[PDB]
């Protein structure tokens, strides 16, 4: 029925949720993102990013590593179910995608992959 989320992440490295559900009704399904804080993309960036519970850590990992022009995100990354790009203060990103993709039997898991915030920011996300 809502086929869409609003999510928030500020300078304290808080999503406004840790818990997602996704009506299996919807064809789609959207998250908007938006950055309530005071602090620029380049030191407090936030993304939204899902995957596998069992892939989190690898995208985090190499997420790291793959430095600020590209979003915190290893390119092409295969585990990367769906993301937002990253943004800083003031700035909002959505996206859209098939609820299709989202298999039962498996865990799923939210995350922002920009450095160290993964450690609060991140929450499941669930077929309902
Ligand atoms: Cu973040």
């Amino acid at each position: 029925a809502e086929c869409s989320v609003d999510i928030q992440g500020n300078d304290q490295m808080q999503f406004n949720t840790n818990a997602i559900t996704v009506d299996k009704s919807c064809k789609q399904f959207t998250i908007n993102l938006s950055h309530p804080g005071n602090l620029p993309k380049n030191v407090m960036g936030h993304n939204w990013v899902l995957s596998t519970a069992a892939d989190m850590q690898g995208v985090v990992t190499d997420g790291m590593a793959s430095g600020l022009d590209k979003d915190y995100l290893k390119p092409d990354d295969s585990r990367v179910i769906a993301h937002t790009k990253l943004i800083g203060s003031g700035e909002k990103d959505s996206i859209t995608f098939d609820v299709s993709k989202l298999k039962e039997g498996e865990q799923f898991m939210f995350f922002c992959t920009f450095p160290g915030h993964s450690a609060l920011m991140k929450g499941t996300l669930t077929l309902k």
